[PDB]
């Protein structure tokens, strides 16, 4: 039997970081 | 008969930055 | 038949939350 299909996609990666401070 | 599906990928990367602070 | 191989890589998370004040 040949291989099995590629599974699916991971999960989204986490949130980035917090932006810079205001003005 | 083919083999079963593989496991999912990998998590994807941190998002992008957020948005400037509000101004002081 | 042996396992597929691992999926591609998630989407990139969303945005981080916004800066300090200024």
């Amino acid at each position: 039997g040949p291989p099995g299909p590629p599974g699916p996609p991971g999960p989204p990666g986490p949130p980035g970081p917090p932006g810079p401070p205001g003005p």
